[PDB]
């Protein structure tokens, strides 16, 4: 049992189209947290009702230190309400506005954090997250959290984190999350994804054909990573262990492998 007059409410941290996203506190506990308000009308509007059921069942289930933890949930009259974590340090995509990109050391321990989280969920099943920038969240020691399980709250920024298997059309993997995670690596070191243009068109043809560049600032471990993991075809994409163990990621992270 939960109900909404358990909750002081505080400020939106994020407003969406599917939902809000507050900040909030247990009455009794006084314990800080997220409550992320779901309007049944724009749910049945999208089909996703009992495709959200199941994200809300994943994301219950997962206890990962990397993965936003879902502790309950409970409905209203017309409304999904889901008691969610709170990370106090906001989104990476935010961090990396301000810093521009980050060195070496943050990114592959970023790098590591995601890469044990999505191990975890490959685990148990879980083929696929997304893990955007503004899909990760930052925890208050700095640890980087997957938040998206549905309906997120967020210049060719659709297309850019996208493998080739999918704007194809093809079927696709669990080395999808390989690729996000060459896209991210790159996105860190440099301040820009790898295949950012002007048209969607364009992006589409550099995901596609798979071409990008490096700044001459990126070291050869770092390009080798990269190049490792953006591969067209996903069955020569390296597992989530070889990444893990990849001899930049162990040279330059802080979280241990
Ligand atoms: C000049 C511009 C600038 O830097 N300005 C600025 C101004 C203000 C701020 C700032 O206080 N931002 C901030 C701080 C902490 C959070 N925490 C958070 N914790 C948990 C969240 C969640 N957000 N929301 C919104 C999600 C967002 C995405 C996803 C996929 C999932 C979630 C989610 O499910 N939960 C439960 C959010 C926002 C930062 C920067």
């Amino acid at each position: 049992q939960w109900a909404l007059e358990d909750f002081e409410i505080g400020r939106p941290l994020g407003k969406g189209k599917f939902g809000n996203v507050y900040l909030a506190r247990e009455k009794q506990s006084k314990f800080i947290l997220a409550l992320k308000v779901l309007f049944k009308a724009q749910l049945e509007k999208a089909g996703v009702e009992h495709q959200l059921r199941r994200e809300v069942e994943i994301q219950s289930h997962l206890r990962h230190p990397n993965i936003l933890r879902l502790y309950g949930y409970f409905h209203d009259a017309t409304r999904v309400y889901l008691i969610l974590e709170y990370a106090p340090l906001g989104t990476v995509y935010r961090e990396l506005q301000k810093l521009s990109k980050f060195d070496e050391q943050r990114t592959a321990t970023y790098i590591t954090e995601l890469a044990n989280a999505l191990s975890y969920c490959h685990s148990k099943r879980v083929i696929h997250r997304d893990i955007k920038p503004e899909n990760l969240l930052l925890g208050s020691a700095g640890e980087l959290k997957i938040a998206d399980f549905g309906w997120s709250v967020h210049l060719c920024g659709t297309l850019d984190y996208l493998p080739p298997e999918m704007i194809e059309g093809r079927m696709h993997d669990e080395k999808v999350d390989l690729w996000s995670l060459g896209v991210l690596c790159y996105e860190f070191l440099v301040g820009k994804p790898p295949f950012e243009a002007n048209t969607y068109q364009e992006t589409y043809k550099r995901i596609s054909r798979v071409e990008f560049t490096f700044p001459d600032f990126v070291t050869e471990g770092a390009r080798d990573l990269i190049s490792r993991l953006l591969k067209h075809n996903p069955s020569q994409r390296p597992m989530l262990r070889e990444v893990l163990e990849h001899p930049w990621i162990t040279a330059n992270s802080s979280k241990p492998s």
